[PDB]
């Protein structure tokens, strides 16, 4: 197993996948890594599971009807797994806690959200659509754009949000287009 965390790129008090070569930190993995469970496998594993087991999933799909589905089994895996590629982002960082928001110039959102409350919407089953946890993922960004405006701090959210947006055609196998 490596011997960092996939997520944080850090050593420390590490959960070794047994069915891969990933490390995590606890609350690094989403879901956090779970107490007993011998073997384990980690969400990059399940996630290679549900393929294999449906091949015909990569297929591709109109975000439209991705975004309808409700959030079953499978598919709150899979906000899970992409929520966390989020935080695999050393960037992520900015976006993780709760924000504020005094500028000369700007006025804060009218909802300001943050990757750890949507984690934390995902661990208590707050989301019934895949819809519900995407338009908050899209909103951490928008927020971010619309406040930091002309500052190049904006880049951030673009930058983040493009990780975002790669990982949810990916995982949700959205049919590629020029
Ligand atoms: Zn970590
Ligand atoms: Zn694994
Ligand atoms: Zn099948």
């Amino acid at each position: 197993n490596s011997n960092i965390c996939e997520v944080c790129n850090k050593w420390g008090r590490l959960f070794c996948c047994d069915t891969c070569p990933r490390s995590f930190h606890e609350h690094c993995h989403i879901p956090s890594v779970e107490a007993n469970k011998n073997p384990w496998s980690c969400i990059f594993c399940r996630i290679k599971t549900i393929q294999e087991r449906c091949p015909e999933s990569q297929s591709g799909h109109q975000e439209s009807e991705v975004l309808m589905r409700q959030m079953l089994p499978e598919e709150q895996l899979k906000c899970e797994f992409l929520l966390l590629k989020v935080y695999c982002d050393s960037k992520s960082c900015f976006f993780a806690s709760e924000p504020y928001y005094n500028r000369e110039g700007s006025q804060g959102p009218q909802k300001p959200m943050w990757l750890n409350k949507v984690k934390t919407s995902l661990n208590e089953q707050m989301y019934t659509r895949v819809e519900g946890f995407v338009q908050d993922m899209r909103l951490i960004f928008h927020n971010h754009k619309e406040f930091y405006r002309e500052d190049k701090f904006t880049r951030l959210g673009i930058q983040v949000q493009d990780i975002f947006e790669k990982n949810f055609r990916n995982i949700f196998a959205i049919q590629e287009t020029s």
